[PDB]
């Protein structure tokens, strides 16, 4: 089925998507430049044929440094590489989407992205800032219109600018707004929410498969665990029990066992790491896989917690973790 060769599953707009792919967030203040271009060449010399990244993470110019590198030397042809882009909540206003995809494409010095989706469902003050707030730190919200968004983002589509659309932390009711949108073109075909073993999102994902929906599962080992946005007391996930156990089972580590777990529940996966060995570690997930067993009690880990709440923004219009999912 799944191999390092091949691992790429269709998409409800009949293109297709590598299961498993290299995330690039991370901490502008202790990365160093350059960090996120070594990596994307690593992980595409490695078997990673799928990047995903944001304009708003600072180094969107360095994943196109990377991917335009391997494409010169002949690694790989622009066909056979993935990248998502995401829209920022500052940039939600309708005319303003287009422009900001542009830019994303003059940032990589490429044609079109593979994905393009609406980073977050909430709308914050456009401006130069990514997290408008006045003196008073009070959250600088602005009236949502998730269909209008999503019309803008059709029309980029429509254009050539991407080839498939989507979202990302959007719930339920989110999701229906766009499929029950009237005058609907592009039904969006991935949702990128985070998932794991102690969030394996059984209701959301149920819900996504009844509308063909893939899920991209972020932050797939836990998080880099920063207080900023994840609660240290919280325990490890790849210090779990299980997932260890499982581990010396197969002489994998955990993090491994996790990466497997979702691709093998037609998850798809964006493990980051900017470290040489664990970028090679996350792919090692195709020669091996886990019995029917194994999967029922990995996912019966399910805390229905997550690691990244997002609560500091509890109080917009557009929260998506208020409801159940
Ligand atoms: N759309 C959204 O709202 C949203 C939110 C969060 C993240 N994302 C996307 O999802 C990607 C993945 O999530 P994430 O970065 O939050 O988290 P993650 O992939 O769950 O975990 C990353 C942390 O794990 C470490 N790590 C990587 N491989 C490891 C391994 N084999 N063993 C032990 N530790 C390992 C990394 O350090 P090293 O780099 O040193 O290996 C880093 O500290 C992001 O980078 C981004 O592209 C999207």
């Amino acid at each position: 089925d799944l191999s390092a060769a091949s691992h790429r599953i269709p998409l409800s707009d009949g293109n297709s998507i590598p299961i498993i792919g290299l995330g690039t967030y991370s901490e502008p203040k202790s990365t160093p430049k350059g960090a996120c271009a070594t990596s994307v060449k690593v992980a595409i010399d490695t078997g990673y044929r799928h990047i995903d990244g944001a304009y708003i993470y600072q180094n969107e110019h360095e994943v196109g440094e990377a991917i335009r590198e391997k494409i010169a030397e002949g690694k790989v042809r622009r066909e056979d590489i993935f990248y998502c882009g995401k829209l920022w909540a500052t940039n939600h206003v309708p005319e303003m989407v287009r422009p900001t995809l542009e830019r994303t494409l003059r940032v990589l010095q490429l044609d079109y992205v593979d994905l393009y989706i609406i980073e977050v469902p909430m709308a914050f003050k456009p401006g130069d800032e990514i997290y408008p707030r006045d003196e008073n730190g009070k959250w600088l919200y602005h009236k949502s219109n998730l269909c209008a968004t999503w019309e803008a983002m059709e029309a980029c589509k429509d254009a050539g600018l991407v080839k498939s659309l989507g979202v990302s932390n959007f719930n339920r009711r989110q999701l229906e707004l766009i499929l029950n949108k009237p005058g609907l073109k592009h039904k969006p075909v991935s949702n990128q929410v985070e998932c794991h073993p102690y969030f394996t999102q059984p209701k959301l994902l149920k819900f996504c498969q009844q509308h063909d929906i893939v899920i991209t599962a972020y932050s797939p080992l836990g998080t880099s665990r920063n207080p900023i946005w994840v609660n240290v007391s919280s325990p490890p996930l790849l210090k779990d029990a299980l997932l260890n156990s499982l581990g010396k089972r197969y002489n994998k580590t955990a993090a491994q066992i996790v990466l497997r777990f979702n691709i093998q529940r037609g998850v798809v996966v964006i493990p980051k790491s900017f470290n040489l060995e664990r970028i090679k570690e996350n792919f090692q997930i195709f020669d091996f896989s886990l019995t029917e067993e194994e999967m029922k009690d990995i996912e019966a880990l399910n805390k229905n917690v997550r690691f990244v709440e997002l609560l500091m923004w509890r109080d917009h219009p557009e929260y998506p973790f208020h409801d159940e999912y």
